[PDB]
């Protein structure tokens, strides 16, 4: 599950997702998260 810390980091996160770069990498470049789990927490709302 991906977890973003705002909505421009979620709104960028989707963009660097769209030519199908790993979460990971898109994670690293804008801030956002993945985690195992299915709760993102408080910090991480978007």
């Amino acid at each position: 599950t991906t977890c973003c810390p705002s909505i421009v980091a979620r709104s960028n996160f989707n963009v660097c997702r769209l030519p199908g770069t790993p979460e990971a990498l898109c994670a690293t470049y804008t801030g956002c998260i993945i985690i195992p789990g299915a709760t993102c927490p408080g910090d991480y709302a978007n």
